């Protein structure tokens, strides 16, 4: 019995729902920017002479939209404290927050299961705010425990496994991936939260990657392309949620993903510390192969790690190679990219990243656009391979059998820590197993502004990438949604006629919730729509399709410590 | 169905730069706790009696290691610069593993042909806040004290390429590292695994955030079940453990320390608030962790308890205890408890550790060390009615019987709970030895080797004044195998020996320049001609000359003192603000 992906969330550069995501990667969009004037004033850190000492030559990053916008009220927490605690820690509540909601679940579903959190972190840089004051006595110091990103999330969302925050650097997010799937197959838990996170709140992180070289002198990450010299650091924060295959099945859960394999090591002792070996790369990677039951010539597509630099990507191809070496490669052609191109190097969140784009192109059936590598790097040799670099939008043609009959996608993802870790993922697409009007449509939030903005978005959805829905999935979809006080209904028949209802009540009844309301007056629609307002529960037709709607709209309350200004 | 052992163990505690000084201190019930060292920073500048007073810390205890800012660079390939400028935790832990894989009888190039993980458990980097301003100012470089580092260069430089994870549940980082290890050997991510954790008290900004929030008790104690216990006192550590398949323990003649029963962990999950500890998951993983086992309570020998002195959780953990224990018949029972914090403190992500490293201690010596601070226990346990008693005192530890009236191998149990809810429970089995193939008559060649003749002479004295002292009952064969076992490096002694007396005689002798005609120096050379037989003498001159000498198959093995490395100051000099 196989773990399966049934939902997954994440925030990006210029991309804060996995939707936008989805565009900018179609796009081929850079995603990159220069660092913006409210997180440090860059000047005084800069110089693009790499040869000046103590300070940075390179200016740019993957920056998320607001780092510092936080809901404390909502995740039982003062602004003081909210204040004081890494943001990623903060953010990290919301990306799970939205990963139930992908899933279709809640707190409350997920209660009879034994759930586990896994996050993969590698800086924690907030920590080095108010240092100067707290050791003074007048304010206190800021915290960036790895431990706290899982433990809050385990505590908010009563998740009672293991709850365990892990370092391996650039892989943590496929380490931790690798430990939540052996936590399910041991029985620590049934269902589990893998993630990772980072967000880049401190200058001192750019001095020390331009002290060693780490950093590309064009803030670009040319993964595979000619003229890269490093890579540029990206913010990130994303999760997916992992169950069994029957487990699944039996709650009517959406899978986007079967996990065949997944397999991690080291490099051991190669040329040099955080040097990456290319044996052990191969190593790796080829006993992912055999665990998954799989060969290269049945492999899809491969995300490449794909920093960017002129040795280290060959060292990645080499470490292929080394892992097809023992099997037939002739007529077999793989695609390869990374989403590193698109946003930068998320670092702690870069797989996340990565399983993200993969689970995308899986549902949406296309492969998309790796950037910078007009020019393939000239130590490469391509050719030799079956790599062939993906840098145009093109449909993900399946492969047949001897019948001439379609077969599941598959999909692989590396990353390597610098220090040495390594992790490697194999993915298999899930190719799935009606219901007539008239539908409602509840809602629900903290409080009216909140209800307000959600509404509002959950209307916009319905007018664009989400007028070609199902009115039955929306109904669905929303009822597995934890309801809160203030709510709202609208019995339905269309999207069109339920887009058009509430655009009319922002320019429909709206209730706040009781807890001893009168209970539905019966199964029959409009009955239903009422027993929601005031505050009744109901339960969505078991075995309805599902889809994408937009995730509760946290409130964006600036928790930022004030003696973090003294860098801008 | 092939079980994980537990193969060889080091670690530095409070007071104890090895084992040996540990179980010594341990037995004698002895207080190692301590104001903060002048040395590392002036708590002045940050202390207030009152706990009311603002920013400030109301306590000025803590387990201090008796130093760590001391680093062998060179040995370790990396500069003198560097260096100081990542966190001691790092370093420290590198000497660590290369202690354990001595104390295991074993090497780099003896664990190159099975694949090797390492799982460290952290919760603190402070030493990154040294010299932030500076690097800023762009005056001088950034610290680190990446969590990964601490793993990751453990894993290269013993070329170890297995997992090579760093991990974070707070105070049951070390245990929850061990069920990783444990579960990643099982399910094939590696055949041998280093577990361990480490943590260091670097910087005075740690006091502030923990009396800000309460959590320093006013006495500078864990009073652990004992009256007034008001919070506890952290306490600083390094300690790792060396896991393998009982199979592959057997098959190469290693000595067994104990073996691993079960492990589990979980989380408190929504409880009476965040970071409060909860009865119910205490409960629920003790009884999983005596399910995987296959243990009753009536056959648990001891418990290391969490034994955090704190009024909220000591209470608590009785409670979780009785919790995991419903269900059972519990008639006649009795079960000896205590805490490795009434005594070193809470070593925080090394808690486990030193929890861990004092029960294999009593499987060894078999004897049940006092758990200090408790002449009288908190009343609110209600402790007379279940089966735990304080072990105030030291004693035998006495075997349980079968049927047969046999005595059983001897077991405990181990808890620690992270202060934000990651919990870990393991159960850990003693090991019978297994019958011993006959020892090899004298002589012996007793081999040494060290990376300078300067460390070589540090060595030879430790050796000698081990072999005078608690080394003396050590069978000489034993010693001279385990020795034999150890990696040969460039500068090289050796003794032909008969005795252990003898022996200490001849190294006392050339620590004096008396010298011996028994004792040869050299340094080694490539391709340096072999041993020309079996005999003692011929040994002696061939390891003299620079050839490595076997060790004999299933020779019994014994602990000696580990490699002393050098001792270079390795600190930021801009960390010297924090004191006068």
């Amino acid at each position: 019995d196989e773990i399966v992906i049934v939902g997954v969330a994440g925030r990006y550069p210029k991309a804060d729902d996995l939707a936008q995501f989805w565009r900018n990667l179609r796009e081929g969009r850079d995603c990159v920017e220069e660092v913006p004037e409210d997180r440090w004033d860059h000047g005084r850190f800069y110089d693009p002479d790499p040869a000046a000492p103590g300070k940075a030559y390179a200016k740019w990053g993957g920056w998320l939209s607001d780092v510092a916008s936080f809901d404390p009220m909502f995740f039982r927490m003062s602004q003081v404290e909210a204040e004081h605690i890494d943001p990623q820690e903060r953010i990290f509540l919301q990306t799970v927050w939205h990963l139930l909601e992908d899933a279709g679940t809640s707190r409350a579903a997920l209660s009879k299961v034994r759930t586990g959190v896994f996050v993969g972190l590698m800086y924690g840089h907030y920590q080095l705010y108010g240092v100067e004051e707290a050791l003074r006595g007048t304010g206190a110091a800021t915290s960036s425990s790895y431990a706290s990103v899982a433990n809050r999330v385990s505590y908010f969302f009563d998740f009672d496994g293991p709850s365990i925050a892990l370092d391996t650097m650039c892989s943590s997010s496929l380490t931790a991936l690798h430990l939540a799937c052996r936590a399910i197959r041991d029985g620590d838990c049934e269902v589990a939260v893998a993630g990772g996170v980072n967000v880049s709140s401190h200058p001192l992180k750019y001095l020390q990657l331009a002290k060693g070289g780490f950093l590309s002198t064009d803030g670009r990450c040319r993964s595979f392309g000619e003229g890269g010299d490093g890579y540029v650091p990206a913010e990130g924060s994303g999760a997916v949620l992992l169950k069994r295959r029957s487990a699944a099945e039996a709650d009517g859960d959406r899978v986007l993903a079967v996990v065949r394999s997944t397999a991690v090591n080291h490099g051991g002792a190669g040329k040099g510390f955080s040097v990456p070996n290319p044996r052990a790369q191969g190593v790796l990677i080829g006993e992912a192969l055999e665990r998954a039951g799989l060969a290269p010539a049945d492999l899809g597509y491969l995300e490449a790690h794909g920093t960017g630099t002129s040795l280290g990507d060959p060292v990645e191809i080499t470490g292929l190679v080394r892992a097809f070496q023992g099997h037939d490669l002739t007529g077999v052609r793989i695609p390869i990219g990374s989403v590193k191109s698109g946003i930068g190097h998320a670092e702690s969140a870069a797989g996340m990243a990565a399983l993200t784009k993969v689970l995308l192109q899986f549902r949406h059936q296309e492969l998309v656009p790796s950037l910078h590598a007009e020019r393939l790097n000239p130590h490469l040799d391509l050719d030799a391979t079956p790599f062939r670099l993906q840098r145009d939008l093109a449909p993900w043609t399946p492969r047949v059998d001897a019948t001439g009959r379609a077969l599941p996608r598959t999909a692989a993802i590396s990353a390597f820590g610098a220090g040495g870790s390594n992790a490697h993922v194999i993915l298999e697409e899930s190719v799935p197993p009606a219901q007539e009007p008239p539908y409602v449509c509840a809602l629900s939030a903290r409080d009216a502004e909140r209800l307000h903005e959600h509404t509002a978005r959950t209307a916009e959805f319905l007018r664009g990438e989400g007028r070609a829905a199902h009115p039955a999935a929306v109904a669905a979809t929303l009822l597995t949604r934890e309801p809160m006080a203030h709510r709202l209904a609208v019995v339905f028949d269309t999207v069109d006629d339920l887009a058009d209802a509430l655009e009319d009540h922002l320019a429909v009844l709206t209730g706040t919730a009781s807890r001893a309301a009168a209970p539905a007056t019966g199964r029959t629609a409009p009955e239903l729509a009422e027993a929601w307002v005031r505050g009744a529960p109901v339960a969505a037709p078991a075995g309805a399709p599902r889809v994408s709607l937009p995730g509760y709209p946290f409130a964006r309350e600036r928790c930022w410590l004030p003696a973090a200004d003294a860098v801008r």
